[PDB]
């Protein structure tokens, strides 16, 4: 019975608009890992079903770095005469070491929005027929599905609310002295502008 | 003989401009934790020497949540009939549990710059006698000593390079079509502005 | 007594303005390796104290490639049924294999300034109030703390001394027929320019 | 007697204008692998003779991912306590495992031009004295030696035949209503343009 | 049978456009050393066949420094009362010590382009009847066959693309605001100049 | 406990503005040699930490000449059937031969400021906003930290005090009849000039 | 061996700009007490090294009130027939009573910035050429090194930012209707004032 297939499609639907390493992506795969208790090969199927080959390669490189540090530290819990981590994390009775591999595997995705040098949210600009409010909501969502969890999105959003605005709103914001004011004052200013 | 006293002063000198949870702060306290192998009571002294009472309280709250998750998960490795984590992490023979407390203690600081709502780097604005290059350097340093590790400082800096610039550079940037453009083009444009 | 802590802080102060793989960085960590005889986990602490998590990943990838060539060549001296190199390089009595790991670890940093596509020294420019001499010295220093060892910095510096100069000095250099000449003649020409 | 030296030199001559991972490159090294039955250390000598150290690292990273998936899947057939793949693929009697390593090693190169972010053929532009026919041939050859196998070069070439044309041929192509058309109609139009 | 004679001629033919210590020169002699397993006297014949007497002397001086360091370090593995390194590397059963000599011999060539003061590529200048594109390709080849491996040719080439250009293109590059910009923008500017 | 690490870093800081082989450099390494009583391999570490790979090679070449003279003279006191000087100076009981090696090693540096064909102090020129007194002090310092000990700096400095001065101070010196006069008269004359 | 001499000098250097009882002063002496476990006579030496005779008398008076209250409460743990607190806190086997004395001794300093009728931060006035920003930073630091910990410095600083400002900025602040507004609006207003 391929019950995992139906749940994998539901996971892929849940993270459909969520970037690799985004909070919503991480909530969904943290629950999925906790729910299925996957082996290293089942984590490989989860990675390949959800992500592009470039992202899988970047995840692998980040994970290899985290494994290499843990292995050189000697904090893994793995016997070096019992085979590689990628095989021991498939062993039937080695539960604490599967769980440790699952946490390294989950941890690696959290660096992906940080390594990214051209994320989508940085190219979101206010349209020519688009209200200033609708633009700020669009940015707020774009940051939420973009930035990793534990990021200060508030100074970023008031900066983007000026820098990625329509040229007419930027002149209005300069005239009104709202070049980097709190978001309520930015919106109160641009209430006076219509497309 | 208090060897820790001279090293604690040296740590505070090294992290003097580094925000609690910033990479340089974290590099220094991660090394200090690895070097000193501190007990829970020595971590309390380290926290109090480096941080003010408000930050120490915010660290305690973040740490209490992380401890609460680990304790409810049952992943800590602590007997619940052997006393609090805060007392067991002072025991002489319980080295792996001291290490688990150290890692939770370190982990809590990485959320602090993300939780902050109006951090200091967010108030760095270009002067009226300050050249655009010096301002971008000032921002880069302020971000490096302020953003937590794994943050994408590159799209943040191209936004801030416009939004926190002098109004005359902002007019120049609008005139030149560079309201959120690559950092080389922002500098190539504002090379033609002098105070 | 954490004697390694005081020297690791001193090493980081000495290489603070030097790029990973630069001659001063390499001289200092080569001496540190020679003085401390560090294990793989102690090299991991040194890497983490000096470098960002991204640079540590890039170092790990470069090192993994160099280790992979040595491992496929069979020149390592490591028994392939005694565990990975990353655990064997922490074995107390295996001095020749620790030394082999230290030398591969040092070798990996030498590719990093070559792999870097937009280093800081390439953006060093002459200021509008700044003398030509002061600029050439700034470039010389930026190359010394930037370029890896065994690089022919002399034709690079006479090229950069023209290409990143102030436009008024560049016109002077074209007018005098010195668009790539020995540095004394470049300076003798731009000596006749004042800001 | 170094019979392999003459054959390796002949391979490098044969793939001289063929990009790493291109069909002619892959035919020549697939044949070389089939002909020599190389060990992992001989594949390392072949890689180093044909490719730059950066490309060898990028190949190693792609290959390391393919090995990691195969190893976690357990499809390879390697005993996981008999040492790493990179040493077992040099063992004299482990023929099926050497062959599996050879196929993974060959498979990794086909992702490299796809992984690449600035292919040379995309910057082949028609010269100011260059005939349109000769240009289409120059692109055709550049695509043949630069696209990975299983790529539809035909819609790519009719698009490139417009986008990478000389401005006078682009005006002619717009005027004649051929901004993307079969290569015969593009040529029938540009037969009328002479340098 | 003189099989080495045809291969030594073939090596000299292969490296005839490549400078001593350049990547293509080093790829070819690294393979040749691995293929022939040459003794110290055969390395002397190889050096003399490929290089001029000055370059052979400079290689000897550099090699003597590397040997002297290895000997004072005592990392070589040679019995000091069993005679010179230069004689022990001719002993037939001392294969690992011949291999150690081969790696030092190869290592010495990596300093030769770095020690150099007036290499040919620094005097590669755009001709008066030479297109800017053809010149950049000429520089690209000259750098590839002239720089040592692990050198960042990309910022070097954008600098040389200005400094060693035709004066009319340098005036155009200054006029257009591209004195040292990304290579596509340099070429897009100088596309508007014909000889 | 690496006590030598703290002193080697302190020595490199102390000789930071002193050229290799300059009097202050030589006083500092003469004391360091007397204090640490180093072996040949520790002298190699000291050489490599203080001097670049090129300067270390030039030191080695000069030292090899001194060793060759001492070895051909037969005055060293080394058994010629007990290995080379570079190995005997690492023997634990051969203290008198270690001391002789230390004196030859120190002696070699005194030729390095003499061997240079373009030393830095010879290109120190008076600035256009730089007072004549301040310039003469800068030259005096540059000679002291530049020249080798026992060089007659007094007639050299009165020549340089004219030749590397500002043209207006040279005209003044010619006008007052002081083209190469005692330094008190050069300064008494040029007190009249001001930038 | 007077190890305390070296640490007492370092403590006095670190708290040199910090007023007696200020948070940074208190962090440093709280750590020093925790590190050294000082007796009453060692606390007397610490007091005399850090503080003036007047401040030492005022500390003694404040401490005498706290001791008198503790002694009348009978909560100190001291037997009254075992001598004075000032003598019992020099008894080696009375560690819990030494620790109680240390906490009373530390507690007394926290009242000193509160007892002060004319503290230094209250006399910091904005200069005639001093930037409004620079003044607010000077006040922020002066409050931090002057006010006791747990005081609400935020409404104090927005009041001082008006009351001790330059008269031309106060007139501007009145004109703009900002006589006690949040610091960002105070600074955004006074951005318009240049000295």
């Amino acid at each position: 019975r391929p019950w995992q297939m139906k749940d994998l499609q539901a996971i892929k639907q849940e993270v459909s608009q969520a970037a690799p390493g985004s909070p919503q992506f991480m909530q969904t795969i943290r629950l999925a890992v906790q729910q299925f208790d996957p082996t290293a090969k089942d984590l490989q199927d989860l990675l390949q079903y959800l992500c592009s080959s470039l992202v899988a390669s970047l995840h692998h490189q980040q994970l290899d770095s985290l494994i290499s540090e843990a292995e050189t530290r000697g904090i893994t819990g793995y016997n070096p005469l019992a085979g590689p981590l990628r095989v021991q994390a498939n062993n039937p009775q080695q539960q604490g070491l599967r769980r440790e591999y699952q946490q390294l595997w989950l941890a690696a995705f959290a660096a992906l929005p940080g390594s990214a040098k051209d994320p989508s949210w940085a190219s979101i600009l206010q349209g020519l027929e688009e209200p200033y409010h609708a633009f700020v909501e669009r940015l707020n969502i774009a940051l939420d599905n973009g930035l990793p969890e534990g990021t200060p999105k508030d100074p970023i959003l008031r900066s983007l609310a000026y820098s990625n605005a329509n040229k007419e709103c930027q002149k209005l914001l300069q005239a009104r002295g709202h070049t980097n004011s709190p978001l309520g004052d930015m919106l109160r200013a641009c209430q006076t502008w219509t497309p």
